[PDB]
């Protein structure tokens, strides 16, 4: 470790810990920068050489964490928990938590190589027929636009086999090393460390209680959509009392159902609220999508994207041969200057939402860039996920789409409302069970309740339990279907997204009220509300300097996650779907839990 970066001397009392914390953060900024820079260099240009440089950058961060962490334990381990300044307790408590830097050097190298190899498997997997399809755009477009059961099945099976199977041995090894590292910091397993970010002793119970409120909305949406699919695919491929085959819902993971809106829209004679075809007819490209998203942010008197963002970002998939990680991402280089998005942008309405999601991450980075590096985080990780989704809620309204030229026809009637709320339910309510289950699966793997011998059995137990889907071909434990979802091999926690899909409606309600809007919540558009912008800016500028419960109280008037704003938003369609399902004599749920569809006659082709 370079001499500039090593801890010096500090007094073993609270006053010395303040000076230690100040000096830690000054050096950490430079270690953060070299780490982000090396991760960026590779994911936009996947080469063996860039992988090696990234592993070397990771090893430097471990050296730094060990040096300062051992210094913190030497001076403050028996006393920091009683320090009077709560912000200091948070920083010292983090520095004493060494993470993978607890691992001896050989195991650090093994850990870092596993993360590199797991990333590469996921982001270079292909499905082959001589010629081969990538996840993004090829398989993504098949799942979204094909209505051929056998083609959808070829893409779904091809992807899950190609990405999952080779990951399993690596994921087993990663899990053990990760647990070994965090156990030395005092956590029972890695999942307990991840959950600690929310600083709530009742986190898991609080989440389960939220899901109990939301589940009836999902069950009714599920039953209605299953009926719509039955009308298209027939009684052989859809069981009206069983789980939906997992490849028919528009998305590789059945996690958003937006793409099947045309099969479920209740009143197709009203305006077509999927504006993709109009974006295509009008010639939108990726740069238009990012500039329109930026202009929403500046309409609120939030910050434009700086030149470094436009000069450095990757906004389309390279067509010059390179392999890149196409999964969208937003980067803080921790130098207060460089902030970038990497997105393999496609010209679609749901991608326009994704652009806003990613720019929300950038806006957060811009607003807290001058805090100490350890406070340059969301008030909790769910806050970071909600920012862009909140703006996108306004952007998707038919009223806003009209303003930006994407929906000529204007209507304000009950049918048009049901159409819009149904479309939003396909995006937001359908996600909730998936958002919830992914880290239930991973928490059980980290705790050892789900050993390798049950990775897929327990995955599909949860997928059926919560989402009411089933795999369309037979799976066994050589399959590793969790590993075919980006966040598993890339070791990105997922419960942040369940939190953010609830939180974003709490934010929407608060901002709409601040903007002076007095209509139905689902028709609010906060565009050009500088008062809403100022209220949002306060959250963004706080970073993680204050407990999330108190930041939330200042913003929305309550100190807890609450499902009521989401329920208020959807109330009209919640009532409508319940009435429709009763009228159609639906079974809510999937009591034929064993059912799986047959194979097509000529399968594989
Ligand atoms: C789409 O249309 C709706 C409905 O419009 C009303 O209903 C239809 C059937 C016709 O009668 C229209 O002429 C009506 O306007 C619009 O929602 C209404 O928006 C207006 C604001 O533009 C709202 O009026 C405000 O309401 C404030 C709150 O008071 C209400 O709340 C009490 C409970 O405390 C409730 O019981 C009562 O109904 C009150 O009206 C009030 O402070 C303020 O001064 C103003 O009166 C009205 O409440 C809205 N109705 C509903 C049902 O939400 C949408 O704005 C319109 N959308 C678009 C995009 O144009
Ligand atoms: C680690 S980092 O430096 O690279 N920066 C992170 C953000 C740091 C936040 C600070 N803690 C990052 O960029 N992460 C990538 C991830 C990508 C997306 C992702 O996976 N979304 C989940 C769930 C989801 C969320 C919103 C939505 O509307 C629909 C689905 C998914 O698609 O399954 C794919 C497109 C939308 C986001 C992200 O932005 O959150
Ligand atoms: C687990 O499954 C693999 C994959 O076989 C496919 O999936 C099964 C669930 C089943 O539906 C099979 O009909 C599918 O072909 C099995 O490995 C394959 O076994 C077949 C024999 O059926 C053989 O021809 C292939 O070479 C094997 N490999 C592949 C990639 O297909 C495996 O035997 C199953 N059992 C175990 C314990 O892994
Ligand atoms: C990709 O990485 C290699 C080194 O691995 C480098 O020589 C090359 O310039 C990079 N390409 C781009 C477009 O940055
Ligand atoms: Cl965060
Ligand atoms: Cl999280
Ligand atoms: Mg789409
Ligand atoms: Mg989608
Ligand atoms: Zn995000």
């Amino acid at each position: 470790l370079d001499p500039g970066l090593q801890p010096g001397q500090f007094s073993a009392d609270e006053a010395g810990a303040q000076l230690f914390a100040q000096s830690y953060q000054s050096s950490a900024e430079q270690v953060l920068f070299q780490s982000v820079a090396a991760s960026w260099a590779h994911d936009t240009n996947i080469t063996a050489e860039n992988a090696r440089r990234q592993e070397e950058a990771a090893l430097l961060s471990q050296e730094f964490a060990e040096a300062w962490g051992q210094k913190a334990k030497e001076l403050y381990e028996p006393i920091w928990q009683q320090f009077t300044d709560p912000q200091l307790r948070r920083i010292i408590g983090a520095v004493r938590t060494l993470g993978s830097a607890n691992l001896p050097l050989a195991k650090r190298q093994q850990y870092n190589a596993l993360l590199s190899q797991m990333s590469r498997i996921y982001s270079t997997a292909k499905v082959c027929l001589a010629t081969c399809w990538s996840l993004d755009p090829d398989l993504t477009n098949i799942l979204a636009s094909s209505r051929s059961y056998a083609m959808l099945l070829f893409a779904w099976e091809g992807w899950h086999n190609a990405a999952g199977i080779p990951l399993k041995p690596l994921y087993e090894d990663f899990t053990a090393l990760s647990n070994e590292a965090y156990k030395q910091d005092g956590f029972t397993d890695t999942g307990a460390y991840w959950r600690s970010w929310y600083n709530s002793p009742t986190f898991e119970d609080d989440l389960e209680h939220l899901y109990q409120q939301l589940e009836p909305l999902y069950l009714n949406l599920h039953a209605f959509v299953r009926r719509a699919l039955h009308r298209r695919y027939g009684d052989r491929y859809i069981n009206l009392r069983g789980p939906i085959p997992a490849h028919l819902l528009g998305d590789m993971w059945a996690q958003s159902w937006e793409n099947i809106y045309d099969m479920v829209v209740p009143f197709p004679d009203k305006p077509n609220l999927d504006v993709t075809s109009t974006m295509l007819q009008q010639g939108w490209q990726a740069t238009h999508m990012f500039r329109v998203a930026e202009e929403f942010f500046t309409s609120l008197e939030l910050s434009p994207m700086p030149p470094e963002f436009w000069e450095g970002s990757m906004l389309e998939k390279p067509a010059d041969g390179r392999e890149v990680v196409c999964h969208a991402s937003a980067w803080d280089f921790y130098n207060r200057k460089d902030f970038r998005i990497k997105q393999c942008t496609r010209v679609t309405m749901d991608q326009l939402s994704t652009v806003h999601h990613e720019m929300g991450h950038i806006q957060y980075y811009l607003q807290y860039k001058d805090l100490p590096v350890s406070l340059r985080r969301g008030a909790n990780p769910g806050f970071h996920e909600a920012i862009g989704d909140v703006l996108a809620l306004s952007v998707s309204t038919p009223e806003h789409l009209h303003k930006i030229g994407l929906l000529d026809r204007v209507t304000n009637d009950t049918e048009s409302d049901i159409n819009y709320l149904l479309k939003m339910a396909l995006e937001k309510i359908a996600f909730l069970p998936f958002g919830y289950l992914v880290d239930q699966w991973r928490w059980g793997v980290f705790s050892g309740r789900t050993p390798p011998s049950r990775y897929n059995f327990d995955w599909w137990y949860l997928r059926t339990k919560y989402q009411g889907i089933c795999p369309p071909v037979t799976r066994n434990e050589t399959h590793f279907d969790a590993g075919a979802k980006f966040h598993v091999p890339n070791v990105t926690p997922y419960i942040r997204y369940f939190v953010s899909f609830v939180l974003q409606f709490q934010f929407h309600e608060a901002l709409c009220k601040e903007a002076g809007y007095e209509g139905p919540l689902h028709q609010c558009d906060i565009y050009r509300s500088t008062k809403a912008g100022a209220k949002l800016r306060k959250v963004l500028r706080a970073g993680s300097s204050r407990p999330w419960q108190e930041v939330l109280k200042d913003m929305v008037g309550l100190d807890a996650l609450d499902a009521q704003p989401l329920l208020k938003y959807f109330q009209l369609v919640t009532q409508w779907l319940q009435e429709q399902n009763q009228q159609n004599g639906e079974v809510l749920g999937w009591p034929e839990y064993q059912w799986h569809p047959p194979l097509p006659d000529n399968y594989p082709e």
